[PDB]
């Protein structure tokens, strides 16, 4: 069985794309958003060899910590605050830096899906599980603040409402 | 977990797509463009179908890429060699969409062995790649640069 | 004629994802700078989709007329030599990314092991040429060589862990 090397093969996919999409961002206009990606590239590489570890041990505890966690729910605070209220579903892109970090999120979701399997057939490390569960909601909520701070619309599913 | 795989991978397919769409100059490409944003709204109502144990994916958005493929076809030079993807960035964009498409189109395959899906939802995700491939094609053509030859 | 999940058809569509991603590096790179990446890139993709056509052998009982030869990887090998030569030391680890075209190239790397990851499940439903796999392997090395050197050309810094 592979599940474990799929996992943070997985990670390591998802890290790939977040660096793209930081390319995508000015350095003056997402200092804030470019700095948060590079902290979540340094602790998707922190997840991925907490993945890698079969059990964890004394002298080898995991890298990925609860604090991680909480820094993202206060981000994603945040940016709910500063975008537009939702009004209608939202279909993925508008500007090229916000297409590329609803990327990142479809492909968080996929490295989550890959966690859930591994935590069924053995020991995991749950902040990763609970990290990628809440990334996706990170980079939902970053791609409408660049969208926003761009002054494009966030592409909308036409006539829905949420 | 299949069901979930299927469209989580038709919700990172509809993401490819964005991503295409910003690589499109909105006159050159403003039949495509329009058809792309069309086929996020579709792909969206795809999953929805996928998430389900009435489906709202129908038999026309099929015969709908069915009509834009044939236009395609016509418009872009007669195909008689192996084509690798790529050529221009927004031509490469659309590959990177046929080849998640058919990613997508793997799960729900898979998704039909285990149990009842809208067949209309695997036919349209069949029919995108061709899709995606022809308007590849075109989109190099319209911007004048070659499509990348195999041999 | 075949079955929508016949093992050959699915086996023959395993690396058009990675030949697609290694499509949209290529767009990153400038032929004046990178003349000699862009034609390995090119190279590449033509030996993808010749490693297709061996996958979807994996069931036939005769000889097979493999196109995917030991030549490929050894030239992979010997590039990713000249590359190593080239970039500055590696002393830390590198998150991927820092260029556009970098970055495009550390996803190549990603989906490269994905691809790996896949012939390897293949092998439980037939023979698998073995130079595919190692073709496969290499190729991660070879994008994050190159994704290096491409950063190095363009006068950025590797991303790294700290």
């Amino acid at each position: 069985d592979d599940t474990r090397v799929v996992a943070y093969g997985t990670t390591d996919e998802l890290n790939s794309f977040v660096g793209s999409a930081i390319t995508q961002l000015d350095e003056n206009t997402f200092a804030d958003i470019r700095g948060e990606l590079f902290k979540i590239q340094h602790e998707l590489f922190d997840c991925g060899g907490d993945l890698a570890m079969l059990k964890v041990k004394e002298d080898r505890p995991y890298k990925a910590k609860q604090e991680i966690v909480d820094f993202l729910e206060q981000r994603i605070d945040a940016y709910i605050k500063e975008a537009p209220e939702l009004e209608r579903f939202i279909l993925p892109g508008g500007s090229e830096a916000a297409a590329s970090l609803h990327v990142c999120r479809t492909i968080a979701r996929r490295a989550e899906r890959y966690v859930v399997r591994l935590q069924q057939e053995g020991e995991i490390n749950p902040i990763v599980l609970k990290y990628l569960n809440r990334l996706s909601d990170y980079f939902f909520a970053v791609a409408r603040v660049v969208n926003s701070r761009l002054q494009v619309p966030d592409v909308e599913y036409e006539r829905s409402a949420i």
